[PDB]
């Protein structure tokens, strides 16, 4: 549901926080179906994704800060307390998904 | 510094997003100086504030929602991901301060 937005001049959770693509964007894209390698039963975690993120990411850059993000302004000091979260988030990977 | 915007006619984040002040305000506002007692060291979060509304609000009518204000048309479900941010923020008090 996330290859929709991967394309120069579109918004979402992945397109702006994980991979920007710009505007004078001439390379190519090439996507394929492999779920009989990298999907198992029992619940396939290994793959991680940063669904919270601060403002943004530039074109052609990687964030890799593991930094828990503030969303008010009390500070947590890197617990799972109140008014934050931590940023990156566990996939939905199933081989018997549609 | 926002002692100076309660006042009737007056704009800004407190007076227009908290409380807002009609014209025909008969009132009589008093204000004093107390840090020694609601102020500690290590910092006092436990105030809070509001600073996001989706829009104006009545006179006398009291805000205790907790929802995530939304900026643009990309909803979030409720998270701190894209285009949304936290209404509620806690205050910067501290006894050394000014």
């Amino acid at each position: 549901d996330e290859v929709r937005q991967i394309a120069p001049g579109q918004t979402g959770k992945i397109a702006d926080y994980n991979y920007k693509l710009p505007d004078d964007f001439t390379g190519c894209v090439i996507a394929w179906n492999s779920n009989n390698l990298d999907s198992k039963v029992g619940g396939n975690y290994n793959y991680l994704y940063r669904l919270f993120r601060k403002s943004n990411l530039k074109p052609f850059e990687r964030d890799i800060s593991t930094e828990i993000y503030q969303a008010g302004s009390t500070p947590c000091n890197g617990v799972e307390g109140f008014n934050c979260y931590f940023p990156l988030q566990s996939y939905g990977f199933q081989p018997t998904n549609g």
